[PDB]
């Protein structure tokens, strides 16, 4: 067990080990920058708050230390270290998650970009998928702030999905990158709502511009439609509300349009993998493995350099415990943690 030491920084107590220094301030839990004389990285300390105060939440603070511990991927953030200064499971309240850290987000890039640069940076997006949706994983929330890029072009997926309803609500980035089946709740959804999202950011990066920008649920529903085409009777039977086929009935029926008078000027091995991501029925959208071998990627793909995951076991998702069941199970992970090579 490292030796801790305690300071008040911004009106929280930080209890650390002493490989983490000159601790800083930076922003479900509060944030600190650090430099870990140990690795030599600088790094991000996230201190949970209140992480066992309800069964939800108990079981939400297990469910991101078991997502963190399994993801080891080049383009997928990992978990450098967990820690407690607790000595027993008696005295065991705070928990602590460390991990590189990160500057600017696709935010801080969206500059001006060659067509190598989008290749380049969807590819690795791509990438990361394949491996997260080979364990069965769903991320659920991608989008340009939760995408770290630095001065390489060398980006990581970040910010998995573990959202409110004011969060959804008018004229807010939070929503525009959402597949429709989940932003209405049609249907049972699945990993094909992330390569809907991977669509949104690849025309977002190719024009400068938010693809579907829509003011509410509603009028963002009508630019998505507008663009990809109202459903066919074989999509309609996939809708499970009654209330959603209707409204989805109501409206005028109109074609798909020409993805090449849309992306004006844009490479035409681009756009065709963007009529592929697009696809409003979400069981004929490309897959994360699919759109690897795509021959917009031959300048990167590399099917001996793609892994896949580990297998993960998430069966714990289906288990009712009560809080203190949830709290043995996250110190049992904490205390079991190895760190990297
Ligand atoms: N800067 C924008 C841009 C760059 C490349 C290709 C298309 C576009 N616009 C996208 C939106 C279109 C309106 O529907 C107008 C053109
Ligand atoms: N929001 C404008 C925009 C920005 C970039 C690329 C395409 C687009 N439109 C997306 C909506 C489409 C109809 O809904 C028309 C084209
Ligand atoms: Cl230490
Ligand atoms: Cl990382
Ligand atoms: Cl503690
Ligand atoms: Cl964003
Ligand atoms: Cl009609
Ligand atoms: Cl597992
Ligand atoms: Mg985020």
């Amino acid at each position: 067990r490292p030796t801790f030491y305690r300071q008040e920084l911004n009106k929280t107590i930080w209890e650390v080990p002493e490989r983490y220094q000159n601790l800083s301030p930076v922003g479900y839990g509060s944030v600190c920058a650090a430099f870990d004389t140990k690795t030599g990285h600088r790094v991000a300390v996230k201190k949970l708050s209140r992480p066992f105060q309800s069964i939800i939440h108990a079981k939400r603070t297990y469910r991101e230390l078991r997502l963190l511990k399994h993801m080891k991927h080049e383009n997928v953030i990992g978990l450098l270290d967990v820690f407690t200064p607790a000595r027993s499971l008696e005295e065991f309240n705070d928990v602590y998650l460390v991990t590189h850290l990160m500057g600017a987000d696709l935010n801080n890039i969206v500059q001006k970009l060659t067509d190598d640069h989008v290749q380049f940076l969807i590819y690795q997006i791509l990438r990361g998928l394949k491996y997260i949706h080979s364990a069965d994983i769903i991320h659920r929330d991608l989008k340009p702030s939760n995408l770290a890029v630095n001065e390489d072009c060398e980006l990581k997926i970040l910010d998995f999905g573990l959202h409110t309803d004011d969060e959804m609500t008018g004229y807010v980035a939070t929503r525009w990158y959402r597949a429709p089946e989940i932003m209405l709740n049609w249907m049972h959804y699945n990993q094909t709502v992330d390569i809907w999202s991977v669509g949104c950011i690849m025309a977002e990066l190719l024009t400068g511009r938010t693809l579907f920008p829509g003011t509410d649920h509603i009028d963002q529903l009508k630019l998505i439609l507008r663009l990809v085409g109202t459903p066919g009777a074989e999509l309609l039977k996939k809708i499970s509300s009654e209330s959603a086929r209707n409204y989805i009935q109501s409206l005028a029926q109109m074609p798909k349009m020409n993805f090449a008078n849309v992306f004006i000027g844009a490479n035409p091995l681009a756009v065709d993998l963007l009529e592929k991501m697009l696809v409003l029925d979400s069981d004929k959208r490309i897959t994360a493995a699919q759109a690897l071998a795509h021959a917009y990627f031959a300048q990167y793909h590399d099917p001996d350099d793609e892994p896949v995951a580990d297998p993960y076991d998430q069966s714990f998702e289906s288990r009712d415990l009560l809080i203190d069941e949830w709290k043995s199970l996250t110190y049992d992970e904490v205390i079991s943690f190895v760190p990297p090579p």
